[PDB]
């Protein structure tokens, strides 16, 4: 109940929320049906429109007007945004040349430049160029401030997951808003767009910017605007808030536009009807900037123009129906659309089997426009698994398509021409970023980055300490003129051992054999130096990774590669090697096909053994430094050391072998040498973070040899590819992947064909940031380069997406 008998007199858009049943006057009351009787009358005035006209100038203050052109309006802070242009001969902000804002130019009593976030729903990245003619205000912001060609949203590329990611710096899996629709089995409760349950605090995890500000004494305008409140009114309210007394005035503000998303759903991303909503957004930006200029705040405030996601073409006829695949269609609940989430309709149904559901959806039709996954097998880059609200079964839907349960669900629930929600690597889903203000750089283009990074920066902009989040703090320092955050490299927790030769061949009983018994200080003084690390400068280019957790490991040196070998996990945590453009691919000699050799630097008790692999009918093995890339017949024997061995399903060996035999050389050719760091990943609880030994759910049979869930590689070269990887004088270029270590190739529908038709495509799907690999391994890469740490942080957040140009 709300006793709405009180009044909004003088309380219009009050910054503090009074406790019911007292009537409210804040910009959220509409969505609660708790506004005072007079809210519309007093707080939502519309009389006379939004602009001053020539004959309104100098008028007598008439309180019924939506905004004012009277003389006292500046002091009252409630002029129409175009007042000075019409009545005082001022020019529009857009018509002014831009001038570098070297320092905040703020009125007395402003303790810090305010931050205004102007967020636009469905603003596809390519609108910046494609709509440039009809958006002069946005275009000045863009070219005069700091801009990226695009900003990468989070998966799923829906509104609430993305806006809440912007506000928290967290992946949906951590903030909890994992879709526009959700079921939480622990609450036994459902979250919906329409409805009231979504206003319950328990859905919303992490700590959004407005709470971070508030707890640290920085006042915030409210972020959520009711749909019925017109854009012009939202602008004037922000401007009014900015005219408040120093002690009452917020420092951070948000504006939100439902457009161009709203129109985009109806008309498609480039429907002719899209021009108008883009003009209108630009007009709103103009009004904000004119209002700021009126208040002498246009060289004081930092403005962020940011979208949540793009928009793709999607029509009713491009819909896959689960009823064309499943006989048991009525025993499942589907969260439908641009992604699919499946669970059992009833928990009392013990005949529901996810395994057989997945099988029935796997490569069943030639051009099938969705792919089923168990959530832990989704590409790690999506970070979409560690939350009880994410169903075990997931469908990644092809761009331009929908998935639905039954045809009736489509024609009884074509309407739409656009939608979004797809994989966050899809060009059509990319959105925008522009920063303009004293704290951002002048006329600067920055590389694309992820929206998870913005929280940190908005914290920097407001002098706040960010709550723990998924951004990498410092990776966006190159956006900022000042207020940079100077991060320091994490301290190494474990130091390596450096074992020499300590064991005789005969101390090993591993059931391994090798045809290697063939024999001179020419080639023996030489091989000593290689095992002490004489070629280490070539194969270990950026210093050894640091181990950021407590463990026992050995640095092992070799002619062709260096490794950090875990005595705990019985394999390298990392294997580093350099392949020059000139390097040659050889095959494995017939006599050495099954060759595995004990490593005399490492005890039998800390080694794998061949027997376990013989007994395990499911599990074979591969090597991290590839035998094919050995520098010499003699060097090749090193690649067969038991300490270079890792467990691999035969199905995965097809993938790995093609990577090592074909792709590494190809990348070396194309990139002028590559440095490769490869290794295992263990993430059995799919939390994106390195497993402790007690979290491993699978071993090679009859052994303590743990089975990785994934294999990674980080592939680094010179950004200036006219320089070789091993002699680079400037910025680096990287591409990485985290390949799932699976017993089958069910994910690849073409896998019965040659590796040259499917493997690289799989790898591309599982592209990763070095930073993702850091979370998963507890290692820290690039410790010793000539590059600034901030640039390295940027490099570590880079994702090679394999899409076309935007
Ligand atoms: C992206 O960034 C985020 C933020 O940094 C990273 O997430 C953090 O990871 C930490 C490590 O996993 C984790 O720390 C744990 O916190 C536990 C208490 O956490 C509560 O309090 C915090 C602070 O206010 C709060 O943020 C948490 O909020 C979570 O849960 C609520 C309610 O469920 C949600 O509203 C909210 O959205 C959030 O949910 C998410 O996180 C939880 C895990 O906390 C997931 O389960 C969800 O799926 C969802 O993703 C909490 O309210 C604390 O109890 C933990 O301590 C246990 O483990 C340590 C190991 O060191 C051990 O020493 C302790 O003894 C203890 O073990 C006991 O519990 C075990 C399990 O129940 C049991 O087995 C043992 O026997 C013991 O009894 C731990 O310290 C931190 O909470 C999250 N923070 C957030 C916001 O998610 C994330 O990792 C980053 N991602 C990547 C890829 O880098
Ligand atoms: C939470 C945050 C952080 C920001 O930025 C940051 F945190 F990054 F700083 C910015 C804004 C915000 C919040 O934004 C808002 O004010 N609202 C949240 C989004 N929202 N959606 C609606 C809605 O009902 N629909 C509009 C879209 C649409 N299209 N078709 N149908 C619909 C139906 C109303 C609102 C109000
Ligand atoms: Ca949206
Ligand atoms: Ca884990
Ligand atoms: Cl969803
Ligand atoms: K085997
Ligand atoms: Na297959
Ligand atoms: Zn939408």
């Amino acid at each position: 109940w709300t006793a709405t008998s009180g009044s909004c007199k003088g309380r219009c858009f009050e910054l503090q929320e009074v406790g019911p049943p007292d009537c409210r006057c804040d910009n959220l009351c509409k969505s609660y049906s708790s506004c005072c009787h007079d809210f519309d009358e007093l707080c939502l005035k519309t009389a006379r429109g939004w602009e001053c006209t020539k004959d309104r100038c100098g008028e007598v203050r008439n309180e019924e007007n939506a905004c004012h052109c009277s003389e006292d309006c500046l002091s009252r802070g409630d002029c129409c945004t175009n007042y000075q242009v019409v009545c005082k001969g001022e020019s529009h902000w857009v018509d002014d040349d831009c001038e570098e804002i070297k320092v905040p130019e703020c009125p007395a009593g402003f303790v810090r430049p305010p931050l205004i976030i102007f967020s636009v729903d469905g603003f596809r990245a390519s609108y910046m160029k494609k709509g440039s003619k009809v958006m002069p205000n946005i275009e000045k912001l863009r070219s005069c401030g700091t801009h990226a060609p695009y900003m990468r949203p989070v998966y799923p590329t829906k509104t609430f997951p993305n806006l809440y990611t912007l506000a928290t710096g967290l992946y949906p899996e951590s903030h909890g808003i994992v879709g526009n629709s959700m079921y939480d089995p622990v609450f036994d409760a459902s979250f919906h767009l329409r409805g009231r349950e979504k206003f319950n605090h328990r859905w919303w995890g992490g700590q959004p910017l407005w709470i971070t500000a508030t707890k640290q004494g920085v006042r915030a305008g409210t972020f959520f605007w009711s749909v019925s409140i017109p854009h012009e009114r939202r602008i004037l309210t922000i401007l009014q808030w900015l005219s408040l007394p120093d002690n009452e005035r917020p420092s951070v503000y948000a504006f939100y536009s439902e457009q161009p998303d709203f129109s985009g759903h109806k008309y498609g991303p480039f429907g002719p009807e899209m021009t108008n909503p883009l003009r209108e957004i630009d007009k709103t930006v103009g009004q904000l900037m004119d209002g700021l200029k009126q208040l002498r705040l246009h060289r004081c405030v930092n403005v962020i123009f940011v979208g949540d996601h793009g928009m793709e073409d999607v029509t009713c006829d491009r819909t896959e129906f689960l009823s064309n695949y499943l006989t048991n269609v009525d025993d499942i609940t589907l969260v439908p659309g641009t992604l699919g989430r499946i669970r059992a309709k009833s928990i009392n149904n013990s005949k529901y089997d996810p395994k057989t559901i997945i099988a029935a959806l796997t490569c069943k039709k030639p051009d099938q426009h969705f792919k089923p996954y168990m959530k832990q097998h989704l590409p790690k880059r999506l970070h979409y698994a560690n939350n009880r609200r994410i169903e075990d079964i997931h469908l990644l839907v092809d761009r331009r398509w929908h998935v639905a349960r039954k045809p009736l669900d489509v024609y009884k629930k074509c309407f739409f021409q656009g939608d979004h929600g797809f994989d966050n690597k899809v060009n059509s889903m990319q959105t925008v970023f522009v920063g303009y203000g004293p704290t951002f750089k002048y006329r600067t283009k920055v590389p694309p980055f992820e929206n998870i990074e913005l929280y940190n920066v908005m914290c920097d902009l407001l002098g706040l300490k960010p709550a723990p989040n998924n951004g990498t703090h410092g990776s966006l320092n190159h956006l900022l003129r000042t207020n940079t955050f100077r991060p320091t490299m994490p301290d190494e927790v474990s130091r390596p051992n450096y074992p020499g030769i300590m064991y005789l061949q005969s101390e090993f009983d591993l059931g391994c054999t090798c045809d290697d018994k063939v024999e001179n200080k020419l080639e023996e003084l030489n091989k000593r130096l290689h095992t002490k690390g004489s070629t280490k400068e070539r194969h270990l280019l950026y210093g050894r990774p640091a181990v950021l957790y407590r463990t026992s490991y050995d640095i092992l040196y070799h002619t062709d590669f260096e490794s950090g070998y875990s005595e705990i996990f019985l394999m390298p945590l990392w294997t580093s090697y350099t392949i020059s453009k000139q390097a040659e691919v050889s095959s494995i000699p017939e006599h050495l096909t099954n060759c595995v050799r004990p490593d005399v630097r490492v005890s039998p008790g800390f080694s794998q053994n061949c027997l376990a692999y013989k007994n395990d009918k499911q599990m074979s093995y591969g090597f991290l430094f590839p035998p094919y890339l050995s520098s010499s017949p003699e060097a090749k024997y090193d690649a067969f050391l038991v300490t270079n061995m890792v467990p691999m399903y035969p199905a995965f060996k097809r993938v790995w072998a093609y990577f090592q035999r074909v792709l590494v050389k190809k990348y070396a050719s194309e990139r002028n040498g590559v440095n490769v760091i490869s290794g295992p990943i263990f993430d059995y609880n799919y939390d994106g973070l390195r497993d402790t030994e007690d979290e491993i759910k699978q071993y090679v049979e009859g052994s303590s040899i743990p089975v990785p869930t994934h294999y990674y590689s980080i592939i680094t070269s010179c950004l200036d590819f006219t320089q070789p990887a091993d002699k680079c004088d400037g910025p680096l270029s990287v591409s990485s992947f985290i390949l799932p270590h699976r017993p089958d190739n069910d994910e690849s529908c073409n896998s019965s064909e040659d590796e040259s038709k499917w493997v690289e495509e799989l790898m591309k799907m599982h592209t990763a940031r070095v930073r993702d690999i850091e979370h998963l391994t507890g290692l820290d890469f690039y410790r010793k380069t000539s590059r600034s740490y901030s640039e390295i942080l940027t490099l570590k957040t880079y994702l090679h997406t394999y899409e076309s140009e935007i």
